[PDB]
């Protein structure tokens, strides 16, 4: 069972799951059970499914079993935020898709991947990450007793690993920029339709990257203790990166620490600062998420000033 303290701040956009991790796999269930029903799927099967999810995240900084209930809950306060809105397969898909979308992640990005020539990047030539993440969340399905869509008819079991797989690609961060650009005009203009699939999967593709970036959403002190995870990772990589010959970017380069604040300014005005603000034109209620958003912007202004 989960504590009354917590069934009041789950529902929260700054919820802040650090604490609790011996909690992890029973907020993922309340998460379900609250979004689509206790009888959602069954409960054996799901707690098979979940526990084989966090045996398949490794033990790296930031790309592990926290960082996926991190995203999962963020998902989780979005639709709890945006009712009837979603369907009950795009409800459950998504939720799923949230848990899973680091799957077997090994600490090192696309980039690196594509650069040194990884066996993982001549079998995905883009969103390589991501076609394994998908493909690690597929493997995990097909285990004995781990398929929690085995109640769905075929045309349903083929429709959620569709609203899986857009989402889980959507997470490569190269792909955002493009799709925030077109939810952007469709807005601005009035073209914007949840009745049309093709918006539909754009609104879901933004939703995802809100998800995937909601560290920069928390209080001040827990942005800043995840971004030394996330820094951890990427001075790990650029350490590999130096000793192939090849010099990191400076935000991967360990030796130039003090341009963090003004990488951090950056990553908010090119890329977290936007996605929360076209998510909140699209989906009101998100409105929390541009605050925290902004309030983090403000802490790091502040870092660089010398405040
Ligand atoms: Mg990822
Ligand atoms: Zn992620």
């Amino acid at each position: 069972t989960l504590p009354v303290r917590l069934c009041k701040e789950i529902e929260l956009f700054h919820f802040d799951i650090g604490p609790f991790e011996n909690m992890w796999p029973g907020i993922f269930v309340y998460m379900v059970h609250r979004s689509c029903g206790t009888s959602c799927f069954e409960l054996e099967k799901l707690c098979r499914f979940i526990m084989s999810v966090k045996k398949n995240y490794r033990r790296v900084p930031y790309h592990n079993w926290k960082h996926a209930v991190t995203v999962a809950h963020c998902m989780y306060a979005i639709l709890q935020n945006n009712h009837t809105l979603f369907t009950d397969l795009e409800r459950k898909g998504l939720l799923i898709a949230c848990l899973c979308h680091d799957l077997d992640h090994r600490g090192f990005s696309n980039s690196y991947l594509q650069k040194f020539d990884h066996p993982l990047a001549a079998l995905y030539s883009t969103s390589t990450m991501e076609q394994h993440h998908f493909s690690q969340t597929v493997s995990i399905l097909q285990l004995e007793g781990h398929n929690i869509f085995s109640t769905l008819s075929s045309s349903e079991y083929e429709q959620v690993l569709e609203i899986i797989r857009k989402a889980i690609i959507a997470t490569d961060l190269a792909l955002y920029f493009g799709n925030r650009k077109q939810l952007e005009e469709m807005y601005q203009t009035g073209s914007l339709n949840l009745n049309n699939q093709s918006h539909r999967d754009r609104v879901i593709g933004l939703m995802m990257t809100a998800c995937d970036l909601c560290s920069v959403t928390k209080l001040w002190p827990v942005t800043k203790l995840t971004a030394n995870d996330i820094y951890a990772e990427f001075w790990a990589e650029g350490d590999e990166m130096k000793k192939l010959g090849i010099q990191p970017i400076p935000m991967m380069d360990r030796d130039k620490k003090d341009e963090v604040p003004q990488g951090q300014l950056g990553f908010y005005n090119a890329v977290a600062i936007p996605c929360y603000t076209t998510l909140t034109q699209i989906l009101p209620p998100t409105e929390p998420l541009l605050k925290a958003c902004r309030d983090n912007l403000s802490q790091w202004e502040k870092v660089i000033r010398g405040e």
